[PDB]
């Protein structure tokens, strides 16, 4: 095997790894780094090409190609420098300091998200989304956890992250965590557009409710729950969410992908439009 990226004495020369471990999974990690010459911070993804006994730098082009093609976006995670090892290739991101938007879900904070974040927050996931499917991606990954925040005090930006399991829309198909398999997923039906956007149903869910909409006793019981859509809407879960949010949600956690909205129609859901009451308005009547 021979390398293609950067070797790995030029990152030891350029960077180093700080004490803040940011996140772990099987085939990955990601930790904090600083250039040494002008001291910014960035997130380093170590990721391995062995995994389960199968050569996968092939799907790692990929993931680095589908970065490339978004590099444009404010919403999507920015790429800025790759590096190969003998086991491992090497991704410079973008930082983001606030941490993943899950966070805000759990009844711990609930105290200090207002109704207007929320809005503004579920706008900028929209204008990403709307972005990729443009160009016909499909994330089909969207977890509260693999959706971030640039800034906490105050509240930043959203920043995208995660694209293993990016597609183009017609691919053929059942892993993940069950709680946020779409239906038409279990029914093993081809993907589509629609998928990411039964997602963003359960984003704006968890952050309204501070629950999970699917999630039940049991692996089995999660799955019954999906394809039957038994969703949670009772007096004491909503007392304090609006009609139109509540719209919002109904409209996009349907168990046909045909009925649901696409990204550009979201955007002009009635929920989703606030004048800035810093702004003078000109109305319709002229002086
Ligand atoms: N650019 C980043 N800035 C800050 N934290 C990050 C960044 N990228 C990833 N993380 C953190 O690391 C965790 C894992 O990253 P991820 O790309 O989702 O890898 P995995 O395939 O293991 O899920 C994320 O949940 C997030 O908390
Ligand atoms: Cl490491
Ligand atoms: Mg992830």
């Amino acid at each position: 095997e021979n390398l293609y990226f950067q070797s790995m004495e030029n990152f030891n020369n350029f960077y180093i790894l700080t004490s803040k471990e940011l996140g772990r999974g099987k085939f990955a990690v990601v930790r904090q780094c600083i250039s040494k010459s002008t001291g910014q911070e960035y997130a380093a993804k170590f990721l391995k090409k062995r995994r389960r006994g199968q050569d996968c730098r092939a799907e790692i082009l990929h993931e680095i190609a589908v970065l490339e093609l978004a590099k444009s976006c404010p919403r999507v995670i920015n790429l800025h420098e790759v590096y190969e090892n003998t086991s491992e290739i090497i991704l410079i991101l973008e930082y983001a300091a606030g941490g993943e938007i899950f966070s805000l879900c759990l009844p711990e904070l609930a105290e200090m998200v207002s109704e207007n974040d929320v809005i503004r927050l579920i706008k900028q996931i929209l204008e990403g989304v709307y972005y990729l499917h443009q160009n016909n991606i499909v994330h089909l990954d969207l977890k509260p956890q693999n959706i971030l925040l640039s800034s906490i005090y105050p509240l930043g930006d959203i920043k995208i992250v995660d694209f293993g399991m990016s597609r183009k829309i017609g691919h053929a198909c059942i892993m993940g965590t069950p709680e946020y398999l779409a239906p038409e997923i279990l029914n093993y039906d081809p993907i589509t557009t629609a998928t990411d956007m039964w997602n963003i149903g359960i984003i704006a869910y968890m952050l309204l409710t501070h629950t999970s909409p699917f999630v039940g006793e049991d692996n089995q019981e999660t799955y019954l729950n999906i394809s039957q859509v038994n969703v949670d809407y009772s007096e004491e879960t909503f007392s304090s969410v609006s009609q139109l949010a509540t719209d919002f949600i109904q409209s996009l956690l349907v168990k046909n992908p045909e009925k649901r909205p696409t990204a550009e129609i979201c955007l002009s859901h009635s929920w989703l439009q606030q004048w800035d009451f810093e702004n003078l308005f000109h109305p319709e009547e002229t002086s």
